[PDB]
């Protein structure tokens, strides 16, 4: 589940990071940053896609990969952070 | 469900769209790009309604897309993702 | 349930408006926008306050009015929008 | 329960407060603020950390740091305001 869950992750994070250094021309350091604090919501305050391709894109990337990204987070935290921190809480 | 979680958030970015694009004056791929990042929380850092009808209307729209949005990323994700994924983990 | 997180979200929100107009020197309309945009994670890609106390005090309202804000649209959303659609969805 | 993570809470902060006013050079409530926005998913629409490492960072601070900030959140409404509120519907 948290393996799948993360695999899943790093694809869809590595198709940001192709798409934003090629279409936008970001590095790619900036490309996976962008591609991470959009799809946590976080959001960047400096940059957004210059292009309409890069629009599109971004909306498109937002509804599929959000979902995706904090099913992650929710389980990087209930079934890994959780009990690590449960079972240490245990005198 | 899906379907109308689907059409209902259509309406709501076709609204948005329009409205932005009349009051704000942005392209309408600007209007639509600014619509989805606020209702899903991304946020744009370089735009914000300059108007005070636009603020209003920004407010308003939040509290009004917000949830039928996440509703939708909700179900596109447990309901159409999930199994494309999960009856695909079958060997 | 609805009405009380209602009034409740209201006075969070007039309570950040009175701050960020007093404190941060925005006009009303642009104090009650940051506050929402901040409560509701949506952000704003133009202002961040600029004083060490609005700094401060944002980070406070953050953790006490997140929760709020949410609370009310999640019942905006499950107990005024989905029944008006759900009932509507009736043939 | 709260407490737990309200000291959890606490020392994700005290972290992202002094990575960022060592590596990005923040005042140190700068960094406390970042921390705080970035987590919560507000975001800052003035900073973005401008050094790789800053940005490798935060990609890491906010998959870890997320699900824990949302629990305290979670709890923060659910188990200290809720019932300071509904033990005060009572008439
Ligand atoms: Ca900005
Ligand atoms: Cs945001
Ligand atoms: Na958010
Ligand atoms: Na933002």
């Amino acid at each position: 589940e948290f393996q799948v869950l993360f695999v899943l992750t790093i694809l869809t994070l590595i198709s940001g990071t192709i798409f934003y250094s090629t279409v936008e021309g970001l590095r790619p350091i900036d490309a996976l940053y962008f591609s991470v604090v959009t799809l946590t919501t976080v959001g960047d305050g400096n940059f957004s896609p210059q292009t309409d391709f890069g629009k599109i894109f971004t909306i498109l990337y937002i509804f599929i990969g959000i979902g995706l990204v904090f099913g992650f987070i929710h389980k990087l935290a209930v079934n890994v952070q959780l009990p690590s921190i449960l079972s240490n809480l245990v005198p």
